[PDB]
């Protein structure tokens, strides 16, 4: 018996087309996802080239067009130069991402006078989404209402963060967050198993308290979202390794398990990843979409998961009860029980759809 | 210039078909909803007969389905007796509405046991709403915790009611609301204006503290909601006038006036009549639907909007900015400028749609 689902929605992937397709492209990340019953993925602009300009864009959206298997949009960046230069092409993304810490880009805002340009450019209907750890989300709070708009946090990890955003949605600030799995499901306990290579992660995996926090404050989030942040194995066991977990492929079995254990029902599962992010981002519906999973398949992580060119996965070894068996996207069978079945180009840039653009005053 | 809004959802109607159809049937009301740019009702159960059983509801299906000009769904109404027989047919309904204070039905429940024993008994995956005022709102929201599931309070009229369910959100309790516009855009003041006859409604009309209690708390009501409920004027102008007022005609109106004013956004009117009940009562989208708004066009209500049989309203003589132009549904042309083009029958049950059942565990 096969409970049916919406087709899923994770707002937070790293593609890594243009530029690092060693370690993800759109044609394998986009596998991930559908093996991970998402059927719509939004693509962080931390390429090589970066996402931060109209001919950018551009590359992205060809490659994007050619290679996705599931439905996308794509971010814009900010950067140190381009705010006030994204008005013509900023209804065509996904929405405005800062990098507001230290992470896999380069991406640096060296000020928050340049953060208050960018909320002051940028379309106001249209979204923003932040990097922001710890006192950073409270700055980036203060930079949205001093220009009277919303902010989306992005992979809040830790009791501060969650608590701080419970206390501003309480004196009634408009303002959204994601969680992402490895910062409900691994803590520093993971820390020895994992080593100090692959354990790398940004934001870093939390303490026992700040994964209760999360858990104990679910009604603040209002998303989950991968992060999935790929790169390969030599990349994370080496001299510098980079940040970041690849994800797509776990995300939903671990969030299943959760459904399981009653800690959390799948109403609360589906808000999460299918209303929720449709609401925040203004995304379209998919016509003829679902996704069928087996919720009684009891099965342990292995090493890698099947698509990601990651090769690797933080969660190996973990006993998961859940399993994503079939997905249809716009009347097609996409894929069942290990084999993608559509082909690079059969996904589609959401916001050039009709019903995928951000309703706007004249 | 128009700008283009997706299909709009009113999640709590009066369609008064069965048995009070001199004041409105489906053809009529439905009519109503078009022309305010709605075109998904979910239509509330206190008919004659009232929709409190498998054959009651089996009889309205087949009168929406005859007579309806945009999509629905039909709540089932809970009373003294129908606790625990209700299984076979809820996944069909809307929900289940509670009636727990004095208004225009006769589904009184006596004890607050009875409360206990629908929350018991209806499936705890689906929507369950309450007519519930001033304390009763305390008390439903007691039982959805002693019963550990979710409750949607209906039109929420007062500053004591928005305050208290304020405080559980902040507690992390899975309560939602709805307000409607005539306790957002009428008050005492209008009383003399309206007379004791037109002006009865429940929840009564608020005092200006209650009105100006509920803009400050915006961010706390989770939908618009009409609660369009037609009587005659002989009706409410006679000697045991029944409460309630139209609104389907008048609601998106009155509320692009607002937005005109900088009192909330588009964003937040989008959020408030599409994608919120959308999320709360698990409605499917609508393929190929829109509605096409004029915010510029600037009008004056008259004594009777064209289509409700209610053939009056209390919004009379009030100055509005913005108009509902188009309306495309499923494909086809149903309302432009004044005149509907599908006929009765057009709507279809979306609890029927595949994608319209309720996700639940097997
Ligand atoms: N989270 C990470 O550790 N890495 C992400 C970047 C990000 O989300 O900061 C990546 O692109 O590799
Ligand atoms: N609100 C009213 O004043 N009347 C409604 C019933 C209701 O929503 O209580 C009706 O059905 O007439
Ligand atoms: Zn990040
Ligand atoms: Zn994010
Ligand atoms: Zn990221
Ligand atoms: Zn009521
Ligand atoms: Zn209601
Ligand atoms: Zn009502």
């Amino acid at each position: 018996k096969l409970v049916r689902l919406p087709g899923l929605i994770d707002v937070h992937v790293h593609l890594r087309e243009p530029g690092g397709t060693h370690k993800e492209d759109f044609a394998s990340g986009t596998a991930a996802a559908l093996a991970g019953g998402i059927t719509m993925v939004c693509a962080m602009p931390n390429t090589r080239p970066p996402i931060i300009d109209a001919p950018a864009l551009a590359l992205a959206q060809k490659l994007a067009e050619a290679g996705a298997r599931c439905d996308f949009a794509l971010f814009l960046g900010a950067s140190s130069e381009n705010a006030g230069t994204l008005g013509t092409v900023a209804g065509s993304a996904a929405g405005l991402k800062l990098y507001l810490n230290e992470t896999f880009s380069e991406l640096r805002l060296d000020s928050v006078v340049q953060w208050m340009e960018h909320f002051e450019t940028w379309p106001s209907h249209l979204p923003i989404v932040a990097h922001a750890e710890q006192q950073t989300v409270a700055a980036v709070l203060m930079v949205a209402q001093l220009t009277q708009r919303s902010v989306h946090i992005c992979h809040v990890a830790r009791k501060e963060e969650i608590l701080l955003i419970k206390a501003a949605k309480a004196r009634g600030l408009p303002v959204t967050c994601e969680v992402a799995p490895h910062h409900l499901f691994l803590s520093h306990d993971d820390l020895e198993r994992l080593g100090p290579g692959k354990g790398e992660v940004r934001p870093e995996l939390g303490s026992r308290q700040d994964v209760e926090a999360l858990w104990e404050n679910m009604a603040v989030i209002d998303c989950f979202a991968s992060d999935h942040a790929p790169h390969t194995l030599e990349e994370k066991c080496g001299s510098r390794p980079p940040p970041g977990f690849p994800g797509l492929e776990t995300m939903l079995p671990l969030l299943l398990t959760a459904v399981s254990e009653g800690w959390l029902s799948l109403d609360d599962l589906l808000q999460r990843l299918h209303h929720n992010p449709r609401r925040i981002f203004h995304l379209p519906p998919q016509e003829d979409t679902y996704v069928e999973v087996d919720l009684e398949h009891e099965w342990t992580i292995p090493s890698h998961m099947p698509f990601s060119k990651a090769h690797w996965t933080p969660f190996e070894g973990q006993k998961v009860k859940g399993t994503v068996r079939r997905v249809v996207l716009r009347g097609e069978v996409a894929y069942i029980d290990g084999q993608v079945l559509v082909p690079p180009g059969y996904g589609q840039d959401v916001r050039k759809w009709p019903q995928g653009a951000v309703p706007q005053l004249p």
